[PDB]
């Protein structure tokens, strides 16, 4: 399975937030989400094929085919009666969008969208990595702010790291529509995040995500850099909680 476990539901509550993570990602990641539940949803993390329980795969290359996977294990091993919030951050949230967009064609009606830090699909990044060579690639993570220049110094580090961060990025970079009207906008409800010193994605870059929403509230900032999900961890879910009151009661 992708999904892995980080908060059981409590108190009753019977929805179940599920993130998709950013390049690079894993559960290592996420660590800190563990140290305590700050909602009383079940929340599962999803791990790209490559590294964590899927180290046996070779990492995907498409953020089509990761919402196809994606898609079709939520519609497996998720009861229609659940309320099911799907969210993701940066290249996860494309990830979301796309398995949102297969869940709502089903009439599987998923009850929540949440767009974080990313820009909308038929822009691109401001900041694109995947043509650069490994040093100039590493040094464009390390800017970003979750590597260490440890890297750098260890041939064998990189020779792991490299062809997992390389296929997450050309996933992500390479995704991208010519216009919004390719295909329908999704009509489940969402929630567009940005951070108020996010280097990454813009409140610009965020916004057009209206292009492909019909039912969208947003963007709303967090205060923090492109890592607020995490280091602003409190604000991220009260935000998400706030926003989906049908589907945390």
């Amino acid at each position: 399975a992708m999904c892995i476990p980080l908060w059981p539901a409590r108190n009753g509550n019977t929805a179940h937030l599920v993130m998709c993570p950013f390049a690079g990602g894993s559960s290592s990641a996420f660590r800190h989400w563990q140290a305590e539940q700050l909602a009383d949803c079940a929340l599962s993390l999803v791990t790209w094929p490559g590294r964590d329980r899927l180290r046996h795969l070779e990492p995907l290359r498409s953020i089509t085919q990761l919402a196809a996977l994606l898609a079709n294990e939520l519609e497996a091993s998720v009861s229609p009666d659940t309320p099911l919030l799907l969210a993701g951050h940066a290249m996860g949230a494309q990830v979301a969008f796309e398995t949102c967009r297969l869940l709502e064609q089903r009439g599987l009606a998923p009850q929540g969208l949440i767009i974080s830090g990313c820009h909308a699909p038929h822009l691109h990044s401001e900041r694109q990595l995947s043509h650069r060579d490994d040093a100039d690639f590493i040094a464009e993570l390390i800017d970003i702010g979750g590597c260490s220049p440890e890297l750098r110094e260890n041939q064998e580090l990189m020779s792991l790291f490299l062809p997992l961060l390389r296929a997450d990025f050309y996933a992500t970079e390479s995704y991208h529509y010519d216009s919004p009207d390719v295909c329908p906008p999704l009509r489940t409800p969402a929630l567009l995040l940005c951070g108020s010193h996010d280097r990454e994605a813009s409140w610009q870059q965020v916004d057009a995500w209206r292009q492909w929403l019909s039912h969208v509230t947003g963007p709303v900032v967090i205060d923090g850099d492109h890592f607020y999900p995490i280091q602003q961890a409190r604000s991220f879910f009260t935000q998400i909680v706030r926003h989906f009151p049908h589907a945390f009661s």
